[PDB]
């Protein structure tokens, strides 16, 4: 295996396929059909990044510690070149003056992800898939004992991709139009799995295709593909979460609501952030106290229709949804306060956020 | 005790008093004094204190309070751009009231506020905050952190004549900067914590008003716009730094410090990850740096340079002499060397206004 190639065309590539990161901690490199492949894995998923080579090339593959062969890329000079030679136990690398002998384990050696079958396939624009993912990935569990929570689900229905995050006390589902009519479908994507492809995702007009089959999930863009396994459960049903008829109704700016919450948990326990609710004509009054008996108190005023109630929510759980919504004004859709809230922007139903109270 | 006040008036004072702060509640809160005026703050760990003055534009009521410092904070950076900021002791609370944002803080008493014991100064001088960042930015990453060494976890700060000069050493690396001051000052050495000055260093916002220092026996103070900061020393005797300089290294060599610094970060990728360390080998007009590992991995670079004295081969931790050329941040280098046992001493090509010593490793 030899080749030769510029350290800018290197540098995306080795970024992505170092996370998800023995020789787990090592890169597969593969010099095939004038390509130059670059394959990271957790066994659980795989990032795979190809880089076009023109200069003499030799076909042959090796694996090399990814840490240090992209801190070595990455500190060269702009403009490099970088020669790469395998040479038995060690793989060498050159660029003007500056040499490195890494070690290396075989490529035969690497995890391959067993071949799978693809079920579902569709295209979408990058752009659509991240705006799904950022929408609801922060409701998803963390090391739940229910292992389908620590993940999101990915649902078709009609002409739409649905995402839904859980972690049994908040829910976040979020659904876009992708032009073509789909077949009815849901699978469970690992945490782990969405946060990589998350970070595949960048700002650019790109066609994302992508093709589910029982057990993985993979995603091409550009030239990098990613694939992961999916998690074998059962997931919630989002429409029995929803609130089948709030009756009361709280409108109020997105930002001023997100401030106020903020400050009240300044003074609520460390341990536990949460802050009381009380809701009336017109008007929010949001409280917070803490063990050493100090007490906060904002009133904002607000749209509201229905009886008065007061009810608690966590923090955290609401601020989230509110930094999530980016909106002008955000709407609250209350029952009663042993019942969980729906919480939406305002000027848009593409999202849906619900919440638990607290206390 | 009431003041209310423009919420950006308190800030960048709030966020400077709370630098020195846990181990009893009253260390995490921070005083309030009306007074003449002016509403003062302060911070203290017991070693040092930091003071800010606010001036009071409002109506207020003289008194002073103490309360939780990261809560008062994070009100007040909460509330909105422009907040009138009303405050009012109630005994055992403070009230906070903003708009229709209120805040009631658990407080203790001021008269329990620990104060740094009085002193009297014995040197005093003006400088330029640009002249004491300088002199700090250029040795501070050479201080001990934690050494059992008390004396090394600090900087030596040394007047004599027109020259105000620090030093910092953790025993396996030393630097050592000295500016002029246009005052001739009497000789003074003491040594600032650690801690102090990283405070000292933050409280320079790098505009036009001056730094006044006043340093004593057992005490150092900074005065910069409205900000106080003051330290007790830390009470030991600063090794001989003078004595550590290499007193004879007449082989020099000279080369781009970026050059250099990114050849070394390159070569430092393969070093031994706990040890690392480097070699170098010197000879005609050339630098070749070499790292290798326990895995029997390996790194070269080679390196044009402007060096005339005899081959060397002499080996460094890597971290030190990044380190230094990080610190440096100038165009040419120079390393002045003696021999594989002995110290290198490194400066910027253009300035002998700071030098660095690290020793060679095994
Ligand atoms: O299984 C679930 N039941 C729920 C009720 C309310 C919310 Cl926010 C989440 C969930 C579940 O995941
Ligand atoms: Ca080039
Ligand atoms: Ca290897
Ligand atoms: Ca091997
Ligand atoms: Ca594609
Ligand atoms: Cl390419």
């Amino acid at each position: 295996m030899k080749f030769t190639v510029e350290r800018e065309h290197l540098l995306k590539p080795l970024q992505q396929v170092s996370g998800p990161l023995p020789i787990l901690g090592n890169l597969l490199l593969q010099v095939a059909d004038g390509t130059l492949s670059l394959t990271g894995t957790d066994l659980e998923m795989e990032m795979v990044a190809r880089v076009a080579l023109v200069q003499p090339h030799e076909p042959g593959a090796t694996t090399v510690p990814a840490r240090k062969f992209f801190d070595i890329c990455r500190g060269l000079p702009e403009g490099a070149e970088i020669a790469v030679q395998l040479e038995g136990e060690r793989m060498l690398v050159r660029s003007g003056r500056s040499r490195f002998s890494l070690s290396t384990l075989p490529a035969a050696d690497f995890p391959n992800l067993d071949d799978w079958q693809s079920e579902v396939e569709f295209t979408l624009p990058q752009a659509t898939m991240k705006r799904l993912i950022e929408a609801t990935q922060f409701s998803m569990a963390h090391q739940d004992v229910r292992y389908y929570l620590n993940g999101m689900l990915f649902e078709t229905e009609g002409e739409e991709l649905r995402t839904v995050a859980t972690d049994g006390h908040r829910l976040a589902v979020c659904s876009m139009p992708i032009g073509q009519s789909l077949p009815s479908h849901s699978v469970i994507v690992p945490r782990k799995g969405v946060i990589e492809l998350m970070r595949m995702l960048d700002g650019g007009d790109n066609p994302l295709r992508v093709q589910i089959g029982s057990n993985n999930i993979r995603a091409h863009v550009g030239d990098f593909i990613f694939t992961s396994k999916l998690v074998d459960g059962r997931f919630p049903d989002y429409r029995r979460v929803l609130p089948k008829n709030p009756d009361k109704h709280l409108e109020a700016g997105c930002d001023l609501l997100k401030q106020a919450f903020a400050r009240a948990a300044i003074l609520s326990n460390e341990k536990f952030r949460g802050v009381r609710l009380y809701v009336s004509e017109n008007q929010l009054k949001i409280t917070a106290n803490n063990p050493e008996q100090e007490e906060a108190e904002e009133i904002l005023d607000v749209t509201y229709s229905g009886a008065e109630m007061e009810i608690g929510f966590n923090v955290s759980y609401v601020l989230d949804v509110l930094n999530a919504l980016k909106c002008e004004n955000v709407r609250m859709m209350l029952t009663d306060s042993v019942s969980s809230v729906q919480i939406e922007d305002a000027a848009s139903q593409s999202a849906a956020y619900v919440v638990m109270p607290m206390r």
